[PDB]
């Protein structure tokens, strides 16, 4: 073991730095986007005249757009005083995106009292949070970083672009590595879960029945090791850890974290090529 837990924990520790430059390049793929969208002719000609014709233009615009990147849940614009009047959904699973009629007051949540205080064409972002719907919660669960961009002609606020980063979407993407065989887990800056192998364990700042499942509780040792935003490893003796943090989207960090219990140690002894064919 003692060299196996070592041997584990310096693959682990590639695997983070490697997923970590996926998010990067995430993000960076997103700002570009962004500026774009909040740039784009068919948004001004429907601002400037926002007729059947021009909104169905931008529409068809903004669900190809949904459909190519696939990692935005929705795309919107609010206006001056928070209502959507441009809404695609997009479903990664089905690849179906197109707009809705079905258009709501955002005015008294955070993320738009945030917007409000950007500059035009400011382009910034709200942390992950859940999606709601007339205030209730979306289920499933849909934990989203929306990016915020306050848009004018003329320097005349018109509204907002908000863009729903699918938090789900990039766990699914990013978080399993078939080579190496690890699952990375991503932890808040708070301590708790928002993508995991285990769903059981997600977003225990939300559902009560889970708020036992923060990593400062779990392991009270290893956390300060994490918060140091250092990469590193730490082994309990019955778990063995490996951490790195980015900053994605936020000046706060989030925690990439590979967690193998010695149960799940013993066995990569076996590992062998034939293992990974092909599936
Ligand atoms: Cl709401």
């Amino acid at each position: 073991l003692a060299n196996n837990v070592e041997n584990t924990a310096k693959e682990a520790l590639h695997q983070l730095a490697y997923t970590g430059r996926e998010y990067n390049n995430i993000q960076d793929q997103i700002e570009t986007i962004s500026d774009l969208l909040g740039h784009s002719q068919s948004l001004y000609d429907y601002l400037r005249e926002p007729s059947k014709a021009n909104l169905t233009i931008l529409e068809n615009m903004w669900s190809s757009v949904a459909r190519n990147q696939k990692l935005y849940k929705q795309i919107r614009f609010l206006d001056t005083s928070g209502t959507e009047k441009v809404r695609i959904k997009y479903d990664f699973k089905t690849s179906i995106a197109g707009p809705s009629l079905i258009l709501r007051d955002k005015s008294a949540r955070e993320y738009f009292k945030y917007a409000q205080s950007l500059d035009n064409e400011q382009i910034s972002a709200w942390g992950i949070e859940l999606e709601r719907d007339k205030g209730e919660l979306v289920y499933p669960l849909s934990p989203s970083l929306r990016i915020l961009m306050p848009i004018s002609v003329n320097d005349v606020r018109q509204g907002y672009l908000v863009l729903n980063v699918d938090i789900e979407y990039l766990s699914s993407l990013l978080n399993y590595s078939p080579v190496r065989d690890f699952h990375i887990e991503l932890v808040k800056h708070k301590g708790f879960y928002i993508a995991s192998p285990d769903e059981s364990r997600l977003y225990g700042d939300i559902i009560p029945e889970r708020s036992q499942f923060n990593f400062s509780n779990m392991y009270p040792d290893i956390w300060p090791r994490v918060v140091s935003e250092q990469a590193g490893y730490s082994y309990s003796g019955e778990h063995l850890i490996a951490f790195s943090s980015i900053k994605f989207v936020s000046n706060e960090p989030l925690h990439l974290i590979i967690d193998l219990s010695n149960e799940q140690l013993s066995k990569r002894a076996t590992r062998d090529i034939n293992d990974l064919i092909q599936e």
